[PDB]
DNA sequence: CGTGTAAGGAATTCTGACACG
DNA sequence: CGTGTAAGGAATTCTGACACG
């Protein structure tokens, strides 16, 4: 159950994903991932979010807009619940 | 492999374990766990360290000195490698 | 449209110490 | 011996903006 527990701040994610804080916080602004937040506002990510970020980055490179990606991901969640 | 990846700063550990930063940093000073460190000195813990902390706290409550605990844990590592 | 940067501040962690015991 | 606290500073994150495009 460790995979989905939100426990690592943005700095760690930046390293694990090789992405800038600008990119990471933006994808979230595009509703591509929903990190948790501490009462003091610091964003908390889980290992699952770390991978989600790598998928987003992959599609971004392949010249894909967040919207398209946002849809792709949406389709993947309904099936997971099945 | 998420279980052992060092990714969460002391604040998160404090919450997950209900232990004070004083206790956590001390157990490490007693060589009861070895957190990673970022180049900027911030300590990094893994889910495995989180559990290790709960075992330490458990024995501490049962009136056990870190030394004894340190030994108990030592014995558990050799067997794991087997 | 995705992303880089400088800006000012708010919250986090770190270390060594004094304390009691 | 394990742990609480105040102290001063160093590093982290957050947000909104200007930029190009």
């Amino acid at each position: 159950s460790y995979r989905d527990k939100k426990v690592m701040s943005i700095g760690i994610v930046k390293e694990l994903t090789g992405l800038s804080e600008r990119q990471i916080r933006y994808y979230e602004k595009r509703s591509l991932l929903f990190p948790d937040r501490t009462n003091t506002g610091i964003r908390k990510y889980s290992f699952s979010d770390v991978e989600r970020l790598m998928d987003i980055a992959d599609r971004i490179e392949e010249g894909v807009q967040t919207s398209e990606i946002r849809t792709e991901l949406a389709k993947k969640d309904e099936a997971r619940k099945m």
